[PDB]
């Protein structure tokens, strides 16, 4: 979470915040399975709660069951590497 904000350009960070901000429908600061499922559906997919659970669990370092912004950058940086 330290190296992600390092790796990246301020430009990339900005576009990532925008996206995050799109996913975080209630503006509370983290993405829940409900939020995740809602957007996935917009993208044609049909995920189950399990599936959603498994996706967040890969990037969830604090065990909150939700994805915050820092966990969100890591999932994209990890994506770029
Ligand atoms: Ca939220
Ligand atoms: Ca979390």
């Amino acid at each position: 979470q330290a190296e992600a904000r390092a790796f990246l350009s301020e430009e990339m960070i900005a576009e990532f915040k925008a996206a995050f901000d799109m996913f975080d429908a209630d503006g509370g600061g983290d993405i829940s399975t409900k939020e995740l499922g809602t957007v996935m559906r917009m993208l044609g997919q049909n995920p189950t709660k399990e599936e959603l659970d498994a996706i967040i669990e890969e990037v969830d370092e604090d065990g909150s069951g939700t994805i915050d912004f820092e966990e969100f950058l890591v999932m994209m940086v990890r994506q770029m590497k």
